[PDB]
């Protein structure tokens, strides 16, 4: 049986001709204004916000001509203030297929106390992620639809709710969603019901994205596990600025750069990675120079980036999936 095939996969590099067509088949002003901004509001749990968002998504997907199958995992937990609810979102093309490329932001904000009209939002941290993840199945829509035949392998999106700790980051004041997804992924098997094959077996990669939207970032590579793939972003990022599908960018300041090895950063990803899942963690390091200050907004953003960085994986994602 499969479960071990996951670790043989290598991609289909396309050519310029194609490489052109969807460096132009993406508009980061379309993203800015349909996907992104109408999330720029306070969207941590309990909040009127944690719905205007959640909901916002849902149709943002399904409105699409491709093939998504959308699930709200929702549950009740221990907040250092009591028993708030939580709502993980789970987009899915080909559910029956049984190995998946998946991308996954945190869809919530930080709670921040209320002493004036000003209020947190989190641009970079992190609606920017989700926003691309949204671009990323718009732009390449029908390419994604073109696969109903129907080996087993497709595309899961995930939006974790409860990235952050209320008062105080801890092993048990944080990640709420993430963890609750693991032993729920783990519990349940697909095939339904292939005995020693649950949901955590078909998770092919996991490219978690956080802190995305500053000028001039740098992403380590943490897990050699998945750096063979990191190599793809070495690779994409050059066969590419060369041909100049890249604005306001040079390769003597690369962000997909290789040295920050086996390092102590703790997102939503840890407990997945801790059923040995191969995970890929991508996250301006050092942190956007405004992280969490009230100043984590539009202002200090930068189209360019997001974008360029929006293409890029809209290749990898392919590649992987033999387009
Ligand atoms: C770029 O790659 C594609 C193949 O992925 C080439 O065009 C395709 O070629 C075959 C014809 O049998 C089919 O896969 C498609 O019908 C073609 N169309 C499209 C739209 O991709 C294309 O010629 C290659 N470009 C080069 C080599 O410059
Ligand atoms: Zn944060």
């Amino acid at each position: 049986a499969w479960t071990q095939e996951k670790n043989h996969h290598q991609p289909a590099h396309l050519n310029s001709s194609s490489l052109q067509q969807v460096a132009e088949g993406t508009s980061i002003s379309e993203m800015w204004q349909n996907d992104l901004r109408p999330l720029l509001i306070e969207r941590y749990p309990g909040s009127p916000g944690s719905y205007s968002a959640r909901q916002h998504i849902m149709q943002r997907i399904q409105r699409l001509q491709a093939e998504w199958v959308v699930e709200v995992d929702t549950f009740l937990s221990r907040t250092p203030y009591g028993y708030r609810s939580f709502s993980n979102i789970i987009s899915t093309l080909n559910p029956e297929a049984k190995r998946h490329l998946v991308l996954a932001c945190h869809y919530d904000s930080k709670y921040f106390p209320r002493w004036d009209s000003r209020v947190f939002v989190g641009a970079t941290d992190s609606a920017v992620p989700c926003a691309m993840m949204l671009e990323l199945a718009r732009a390449l829509d029908k390419k994604l639809h073109s696969l109903k035949d129907v080996p087993d392998l497709s595309l899961r999106l995930i939006f974790f709710d409860g990235e952050e700790a209320f008062h105080h980051w801890s092993p048990q004041d944080s990640l709420y969603g993430s963890r609750h997804l693991a032993q729920k992924m783990a519990s349940s098997p697909h095939p339904p019901g292939s005995r020693g094959t649950n949901q955590l077996d078909g998770m092919d990669l996991l490219v978690l994205l956080d802190l995305i939207g500053a000028a001039n970032p740098t992403f380590p590579n943490f897990f050699p596990k998945t750096t063979r793939w990191f190599n793809r972003l070495q690779a994409i990022e050059k066969e590419l600025y060369e041909l100049g599908l890249l604005k306001d960018h040079s390769l003597e300041r690369k962000y997909f750069q290789n040295f920050g090895y086996g390092n102590i950063i703790q997102d939503d990803h840890i407990p997945f990675l801790r059923k040995g899942v191969p995970v890929l963690h991508l996250i301006a390091s050092p942190f956007p120079e405004v992280w969490h200050t009230m100043d984590d907004n539009e202002e200090n953003l930068h189209a360019s980036t997001i974008d360029n960085l929006n293409k890029i994986i809209q290749v990898f994602v392919l590649e992987y999936l033999h387009l």
